[PDB]
């Protein structure tokens, strides 16, 4: 049984390593009108689907880690602790369910946690004294990896009661595109679904009436192993790309609804980069930059990381290494993604597999 | 009184005065402040320490001597074309003459682990098993022995063929790591994380194929108690293990198991492997049959890992329910052989080390490992 607060690995809490499914849907009809039903008991898909258990099996482990992880921290989060607090503490948590060990087991990016206008991509670096306030709005996006199969899932914080509709919104509309994914489904499709429910509702908030908008530049991805971002985005608006989900495909099913402009642009400090797959070996003149390079390669690989975690690993004036490897184009920075000064964002996210008989909402737990 | 080959005489009567030899005896790792610990080699309260249970660690180091000897006898003559009953047999003779086989006062700890190729872990063959070992066979030899319930829990990995030469000496590379990480005052996943870091540092090229040696995440050293295989503290082969210190006086197995597969075991083929559980003492048993089984399990074994041979050789027979019903009622628990992915190769390497006050002492170490 798990230990309270949490220390029991997920690989020894289930019998021979076997780990609970998410939720299982039938897949909706596609552009033809015609249902997958027949995917359900179909032998040949039934069999196609055992062949990669391996893989599922690996990606509900992950899964099972980020539920208890984010039940724990939904247990202790409040106002007045710092965003390192919160986010060391967290990451404390999945490194020890994920029984982390370098690249084969670990935390596959980050924690984000987005406060108010800023939508993603934002967690503290050192010497960064931001507190958790009560009129905040955090968003917590965490993901959790066992041998590259990665879980990237996303909630939104808050403790002001003001902002549940704005959270009500979000989650219809990332429930709409999970409701909407499938195989043979068009990308642009579940965008259009996302935007004429997100675009249903309207908030109050400090006595001002906000028509609530997607983020129209953000996105969902396809997940490929070690590959957060493998390639096709899951718009959220209409009018994205025609292509086709496809059987096998993992996603990460998420949506992010705005009071601002609704279109987020590059703000304050950058914490998160990552190592560009496509690259080969571009030379390397500089002593501090290979180290930075080996480092990376040792602990992260093509994952996502941020400035904290480079500091714990005894890590010291890398930051014109890094810039060095920006430059090179072997690593990409992502900066915080921000809508205007005094606007309110919310997400809510789930990674979805496309499993030959059955549609699974791995990440799906009793909250949400 | 000198040893014969094939080995024979009882390690109690080749040092009759009853002093055994030590194990390799080291200082202690800097703590983390970065200070030496080499004041326990002469602090007289140290001293006084360690000296009140010199009869204890006496009664470790005949187990140990008796592990040399056998491993040492095994190794002049384990080869293909044997059964893994013949390997197992012949060892299990050998050991069973060397410690002076007698009851719960002196014993075998534990069946004869000869895990092959993906199966890292809890194999040893059930009767009938017409296994053969093969010269591509990767196999672990894990075995153990007691004087009056202190055990040594000692593995090594087997091959005929060189190409699995790297991923050995990564395994023991990794092993050696470990035993000079640990110490008192260590946190576990730490002398885990020194492990990962040399697992990491190694691949391999067999058939043709690279791989990257992991460390098999699940799998886990472990603290020794008196006639307890697993007393309650793990030692992690990875960072993401138990953060818990070693303390002074306990007595860890230090095991790490390297893959080529997925780095990750499950259970398969058939159980052999049974212990009694410790706690459970009086949950009442209403079968004759389980109640007999419970009896002589019991009187051979107590709380000692078996296996289903050496309930057969004790003229049991007709015993699988009763063993279910055991398991079933939380008395006993099963160890299936844990196995990687098919196609996958795991190596093993394993000693007993006792966390002294006045040093760290590799008890079962030989001049093979
Ligand atoms: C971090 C991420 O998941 C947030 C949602 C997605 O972000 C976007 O849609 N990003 C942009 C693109 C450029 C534009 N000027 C502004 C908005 C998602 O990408 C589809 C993000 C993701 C997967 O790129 C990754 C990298 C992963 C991490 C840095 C953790
Ligand atoms: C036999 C044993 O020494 C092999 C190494 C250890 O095994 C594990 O760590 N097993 C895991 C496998 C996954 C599972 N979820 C949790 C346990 C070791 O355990 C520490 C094994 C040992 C000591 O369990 C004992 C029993 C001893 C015998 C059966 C001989
Ligand atoms: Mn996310
Ligand atoms: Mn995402
Ligand atoms: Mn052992
Ligand atoms: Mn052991």
């Amino acid at each position: 049984v798990q230990t309270d607060p949490p220390s029991v690995p997920i690989c020894d809490l289930y019998p021979n390593g076997v780990f609970p499914k998410g939720q299982e849907c039938e897949y909706p009809p596609t552009q033809d009108g015609r249902t997958a039903a027949w995917r359900t008991t179909s032998e040949e898909k039934k069999a196609l689907d055992q062949a990669s258990e391996e893989i599922w099996n690996d990606f509900r482990e992950a899964a099972e880690a980020h539920r208890q992880v984010r039940k724990y921290v939904m247990s202790w989060i409040k106002p007045g602790m710092t965003m390192i607090e919160i986010c060391e503490k967290l990451e404390d948590c999945s490194r020890k369910l994920i029984k982390e060990n370098g690249l084969n087991a670990g935390l596959a990016f980050p924690t984000g946690c987005s406060l108010n206008n800023c939508a993603a991509h934002y967690t503290p670096n050192a010497g960064d004294t931001t507190v958790l306030q009560y009129d905040d709005i955090c968003k917590i996006d965490f993901g959790t990896h066992i041998s590259g199969r990665i879980i990237d899932c996303a909630f939104t914080v808050t403790f002001n009661p003001k902002y549940d509709t704005l959270l009500k919104a979000v989650k219809d509309a990332t429930n709409t595109g999970i409701k909407c994914a499938g195989i043979d489904v068009r990308l642009c499709d579940v965008g259009e679904a996302i935007q004429e429910v997100m675009e249903s509702y309207e908030v109050e908030i400090d006595g001002k009436t906000y028509q609530v908008k997607p983020i129209r530049n953000l996105n969902g991805h396809s997940i490929g192993q070690y590959r957060i971002h493998a390639g096709k985005t899951v718009p959220i608006v209409k009018g994205g790309e025609a292509t086709r989900m496809e059987e096998g495909e993992v996603y990460a099913i998420e949506t992010f609804g705005s009071t601002g402009k609704g279109v987020v642009h590059d703000d304050m400090e950058c914490s998160h980069y990552m190592k560009n797959f496509d690259v080969g070996h571009v030379p390397i003149r500089l002593p501090r930059t290979k180290h930075l390079l080996n480092v990376i390669n040792e602990n992260f690989g093509t994952l996502a990381f941020c400035r904290r975690w480079l500091d714990r690993l005894g890590e010291s004036k890398y930051l014109m290494a890094l810039k060095n490897l920006c430059d090179l184009g072997i690593v990409d920075p992502y900066p915080p993604l921000c809508d205007i000064k005094g606007s309110y964002t919310a997400q809510f996210e789930h990674t979805i597999l496309l499993r030959p008989t059955c549609k699974e909402v791995v990440s799906r737990g009793d909250d949400y």
